[PDB]
């Protein structure tokens, strides 16, 4: 529309294209995720599984928490191993042993290199060309197979059991006794283990390549990366370098950094709050708190990390809030809190763009909208506390207990509740933004590009609801990343941009023009890499290796805007120097500022660290993949919801000054907790990771046997200090919401 | 000093620290290096070569060309296969083929997978762990092998010689008949091969990987990446994005981007011309010429790849110009006129650093250097010839023929020559300074870094002197590398930017405060990736790991600047719209604003596809490095040259102006004519020749039946089409110069 025609078509010419690579790749996904088999039968024709028991082993697998317990197809957890490639080392293994003993009389190890080198042909073979799928959807697989399977089962039945011999390994994997307490949903849960575990190792049918493009790395087999996989990693490389260097030159030359005069009074401060303003103190309240609780579940999970079952010292804590339950508290609250961050600062903005007045009920909306985020938090965490203790009947695992799935674990009740909710919340938006669009004679352009990022953030969380209990792991996967990546990453991105531009100019920091032509062009940029890049998150998860090529050169282009985030970090850090009112938004302009540091550390460094095939074929559900999603999720979400409820609090009690000695102690001690964390535990333990992956397979990084080694328990331990320090941090900020709303 | 004491002290400590680490890595490659056995002897005891013998084959290989008749260790040209590649694979399937006989009674193909698996451990053992030196400095090899070594002879004594079964193979590799003629020098030239191949597949005394650190990837005896080639791939990466982010935000807070007011006069061209300033017309002409004769040779060389020995029709061109020879001149051809540029941009600074007056006969200095340019580019050129054809005796081909090292191939005695000219010429840089630095009241550090930037360009080529005819490969490499990678790529970096803050200061385009920090702050920065980062050329040359590492994590610092050089293109264009009078500078701010484009993408972003070790253990030798090669070379330091002649001829004859239309169209073609052969022939063709590497093997990727495929032969005629258009730019510039000087 007007001068900013073409900016808008190129941002609809970018999502439809980008859009449709993604949905082409979803119909992918569907046609060509490893078949569930009808029937797995031996070559001696009895009947090992069926589709059913796999199916009814996925459902166990969420009975027990699923990706909160270890990792399936290099998702999860990391505590535990990642039962896919534990699963299939420890069968191959057998596998080898057996064989040698029929052909050579001896242990694999106690033969010649040479008589390994022919069992591991034969080996490879079996699995990777003679357990394809046949017509009529069966697998055969070999007596020698069977034996092997049924070798192992032990292991994993004690593992997921009350075995004595295995305790020690149980707390070794913060896994609680008795995680699946029936046998025969332990049997069904083994069933989908194998599996993951067959899909991750049989070839392709038209391919030479297994269906998770040849992951997890696997000696044995010869799970290593395909051709494709190196040539595309070089090229995403190409693009993010090409790009960062063409978005600086255009930088350079199509920006002039025009000089504004800040008001001399602060227009925000003069216009009277509204009734459903003033009812938001309770919401910056629930974020500070429920950031302090978040931080402290970490701390417990943590805590579960060098001591697996117990405290220092009542009762049993892991048969009642195990680690899979803290963590998922964690992740779950983590969401939660910086969710309500941005939606505060949501309904704070509105009577503001509907001129200084509520709409009808507006108030009551508010308050409904407060009552319903109780109400999903304590219910689905709830409902996780009954599923993982198993007292909640299995048969409804998925609707209100734990349904296993990262990011997603609540109960498919409560996800259905918060996506009423947020529609909820987009309709408050949208009808105070109703008056302001029918306005005569104003440009809408920047209210307009708000609006859409208004209805992203109320809309995408609904692909969340595309999958179900017994839909294949592919799929949920893809519907999954959806909501995680898409709709925090890309559309989360762009709100914060869109807020940013509005709130600025409101201020009078930056020109109607700049702020609206700015946004326009960071919400194509960031578009056009989040979109397709979502598919970074399905290389090995049963996605063909087109979808490889598309995420990883797509996803490239995600860090191109990312590196250069000083531009906009000097910008908001300068805003507060403007006039004597602006100095008044120093630490929500500090927080915005640490936003854009951690966007280009956290979420640009450390996301293209793991980004790249190659890179992510070895160290995919490592603990580089932590220090990556701790740096992104906080220092850049966490740190904006920080800065849009201090921003809140300073406008609802504008008498209230900030503390800046309990500030300046809260701010610095978030981001050295959160950058001492990282240095000093994290990444060193990814790295020690990293190095075992690619040498000997990611079931030895994974191990029980290296996770204890000395240097890497000491390094856990070593976070305690670090977490310590983000944790004061954190309760300082809170503290200093709490004394402005309160 | 003064104020800009303490980034003095950064660039004195960078400069110590990186040429420690560089000189530390120069005293591993001495001690470290892949011996040259005193004996190879048969497991039954007779002796196949000794070390002399070897010795004996490089200077044989010399006498050839080397390097610019395919590659050795991956350094070389790029028709002819990397003999090192191509007679490990070629000896490791004569072994195969040989025990396969022994053993089963048929070929190694024909036999069962299994016994195939068996035969490959067997020679993975004898190659990699029973052939490393014993402490005699002896290496025993086996019957088999030795028969594998006589089997292979032939091919390579028909493709050095006279063989008419070969000539097709010949012509392919764009190599003459009888590239060696001697029988006994082809047999010490193979004994050399053989040697290569054997530090290439024998692993360190002390480690499991090879010599080469397992180059090239040969699957046969498994030359993979080590796992710390991927560690230190993914670290350089990061080092790189990490660098990047924060070089932006240093930008970003600590440049303020002030506004100068243009002087109304040019300041330059008010200064009179002295008698030494008016002699180097010569020099800009030169420069053109050479830059025309250099382009066409690319274009002869180019018509090799293509029709290997015959023109389109008197006598044989390749049996007096072969491919060899056209490539030399073409690479060192483009040396000398850069050089060339560089000079003269120098020696026309130099009187107006002195007040506007020349010291005594600095004319006649200035002559005395042009005679001797001459002199040695005449010399080196004849001897080259005469060394090609095998008229120079054997025993003066390294120092009056042809060294065989790319880039550093023309004879010692002409590499001394030139060393004394680069010395004559710092004599008469520094005696036009040292008024100026006696001067009293005025601030120095600008002439200061200017000086030591002309002291390291007229310095730094002396380390070229510092391998002798037999030294050994390794030390060679790394003497070389000091030369090409240092003094062309640092030290022309630092004077190109010296240069730029003098000259734009002296016209009045930026402060001297500005001009000051920005020099040093870029010279600090640009030491510290370049100078360790010239290890990169040393991955696989017989340096150690560590060696690896530092090259790689140093040398991904290099592009951190480089991707962000769109501030300083934007300053170079603008500079054009200040006065009427700086629109006269219009075309040579054009050229460094191409400089600025091509330093990002052909430097940055081109090398570093190149540059982590994970990319280039597959990618050393194939077409991807000569797209680096033109992007880099040419678009930063061939703009650079023409730049500076451009504005020493604008100065020279300040009565003629520029032709725009010619200008114009001269730039875009040069431009576009190498955007054109990077997208349409040569990219496509590194890119093909990378899947092939990755996929089969180095050796694949150069052989013989691999380049003649019909989708490269094509690729190879398309470049025909962007070359013209190059070539018409390149001629477009010499006329515009040749018309302003004359
Ligand atoms: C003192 C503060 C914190 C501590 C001690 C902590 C600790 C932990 C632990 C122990 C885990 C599980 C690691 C495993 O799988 O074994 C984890 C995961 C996670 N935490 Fe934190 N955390 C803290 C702060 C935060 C914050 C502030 C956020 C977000 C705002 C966050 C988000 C996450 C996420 C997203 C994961 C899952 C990462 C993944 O699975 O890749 N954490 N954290
Ligand atoms: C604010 C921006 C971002 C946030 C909040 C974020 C958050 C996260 C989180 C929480 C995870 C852990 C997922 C899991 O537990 O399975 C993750 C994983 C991942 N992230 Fe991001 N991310 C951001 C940006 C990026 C960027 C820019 C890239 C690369 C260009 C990237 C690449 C990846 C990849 C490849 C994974 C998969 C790791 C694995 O499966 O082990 N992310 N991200
Ligand atoms: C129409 C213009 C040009 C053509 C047709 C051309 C063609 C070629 C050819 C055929 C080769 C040898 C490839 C092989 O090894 O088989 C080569 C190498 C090379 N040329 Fe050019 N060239 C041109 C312009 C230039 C310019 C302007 C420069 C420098 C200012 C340059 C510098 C080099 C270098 C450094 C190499 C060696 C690259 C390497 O070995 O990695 N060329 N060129
Ligand atoms: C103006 C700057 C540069 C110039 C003029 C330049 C020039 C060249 C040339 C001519 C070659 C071919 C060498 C040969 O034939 O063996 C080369 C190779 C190479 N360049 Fe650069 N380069 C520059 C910057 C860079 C940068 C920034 C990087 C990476 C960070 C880099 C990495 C490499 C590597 C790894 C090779 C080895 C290729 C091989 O051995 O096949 N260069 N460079
Ligand atoms: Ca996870
Ligand atoms: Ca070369
Ligand atoms: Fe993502
Ligand atoms: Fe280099």
């Amino acid at each position: 529309m007007g001068q900013y025609k073409k900016l808008w078509y190129l941002l609809f010419a970018v999502l439809a294209v980008c859009f449709t690579i993604l949905g082409y790749m979803g119909s992918e996904v569907y046609k060509k995720a490893p078949p569930y088999p009808e029937q797995v039968v031996s070559a001696s024709g009895k009947v090992l599984m069926a589709k059913d028991d796999i199916l009814a082993g996925q459902s166990a697998w969420q009975t027990t928490g699923g990706m909160e317990v270890g990792s399936v197809l290099g998702h999860g957890a990391y505590q535990a191993p990642d039962w896919t490639a534990d699963w299939l080392h420890r069968e191959l293994s057998a596998w080898l042993d057996l064989t040698a003993q029929q052909t050579y009389g001896k242990k694999f190890d106690e033969v010649s290199p040479e008589e390994q080198a022919v069992l591991k042909t034969r080996l490879a073979d079996e699995y990777r060309n003679q357990s394809r799928i046949k017509e009529d959807g069966s697998v055969v697989i070999s007596d020698t197979r069977v034996k092997a399977i049924e070798s192992i089962l032990p292991y994993y039945h004690g593992v997921y059991g009350d075995d004595p011999a295995l305790q020690t390994t149980r707390e070794h994997f913060a896994m609680k006794n008795n995680t699946l307490p029936s046998q025969e949903a332990r049997e069904k849960l083994f069933d989908f283990f194998f599996w993951t575990s067959w899909s991750a190792s049989t070839n392709r049918p038209d391919e030479t390549f297994t269906y998770t493009n040849n992951w997890p790395h696997e000696p044995l087999i010869n799970n290593v990366p395909t051709t494709e996989n190196y040539m595309w990693s070089f090229t995403s490389v190409v693009l993010l370098l090409m790009g960062i260097g063409l978005l600086m030159w255009g930088y350079s030359f199509l920006t002039k950094h025009e000089e504004v005069e800040v008001p001399t009074e602060d227009p925000i401060s003069k216009v009277q709050l509204t009734p459903s303003q003033k009812a938001l103190g309770k919401y910056v309240f629930l974020t500070v708190a429920l950031f302090v609780v978040q931080v402290l579940l970490g701390g417990l999970t943590a805590h579960y990390t060098v001591e697996g079952q117990g405290f220092y010292g009542g009762f049993e804590m892991s048969d009642w809030f195990p680690y899979a339950l803290t963590r998922t508290w964690h992740i779950q609250s983590a969401i939660f809190w910086i969710a309500t961050g941005f939606l505060t600062a949501g309904l704070f903005l509105a009577p503001i763009v509907n001129g200084g007045k509520d709409p009808k009920f507006q108030r009551a909306g508010v308050n409904f909208l407060y009552i319903a985020l109780f109400i999903v938090v304590g219910g689905s965490y709830a409902g996780n506390f009954f599923a993982l203790t198993h007292i909640l009947p299995p048969e409804f695992n998925f609707w209100f207990g734990h349904q296993g799935y990262e990011y997603l674990d609540l109960g498919r009740f409560w996800q259905l509740l918060l996506m009423v909710g947020l529609l909820l919340w987009l309709f408050l938006m949208l009808r105070c933004t109703v008056s302001a669009f029918k306005e005569k004679g104003v440009d809408k352009n920047l209210l307009a590009i708000f609006v859409a990022s208004m209805v992203g953030v109320g809309v995408f969380y609904a692909p969340g609801l595309f999958y179900g209990e017994k839909s294949p792991i592919a799929v949920m996967e893809y519907w999954r990343w959806w909501v995680v990546h898409l709709w925090v990453e890309g559309f989360f991105e762009v709100f914060a941009t869109a807020a940013f531009a509005f709130v600025f100019y409101n201020m009078g920091f930056v020109r109607r023009s700049t702020a609206t032509a700015s946004t326009l062009a960071a919400a194509a940029i960031f578009m056009l890499g989040g979109v397709p890049g979502t598919l970074h998150h399905l290389y090995f998860s049963g996605s063909t290796s087109a979808s490889m090529a598309i995420g990883a050169c797509f996803s490239a282009l995600e860090v191109v805007p990312l590196v250069l985030l000083g531009r906009e970090a000097y910008e908001h850090w300068s805003y507060q120097h403007l006039s004597e009112w602006a100095k008044r938004l120093r630490w929500p302009l500090m927080c915005f500022v640490a936003v854009a540091f951690w966007n280009m550390i956290g979420a640009g460094v450390f996301g293209f660290l793991i980004n790249p095939p190659i890179s992510l074929f070895y160290i995919q559900g490592l603990n580089t993949s932590a220090v990556h999603a701790h740096a992104a999720l906080f220092g850049v979400y966490g740190f904006l919801a920080l800065g849009f409820v201090l921003l809140v609090a300073r406008y609802l009690k504008p008498n209230v000054q900030f503390d800046d000695k309990l500030m300046t102690w809260g701010f610095w001690l978030l981001n050295g907790g959160l950058v001492g964390m990282i240095a000093i535990s994290l990444l060193p333990v990814g790295v020690i990771q990293a190095y075992a992956s690619i040498t000997h397979g990611l079931w030895y990084a994974r191990s029980e046997e290296f996770l204890q080694m000395e240097i890497l328990d000491t390094l856990r331990w070593v976070r305690t200090a670090a977490d310590l320090i983000f944790i004061g941090g954190a309760i300082c900020v809170a503290i200093q919401a709490t004394k402005i709303v309160f």
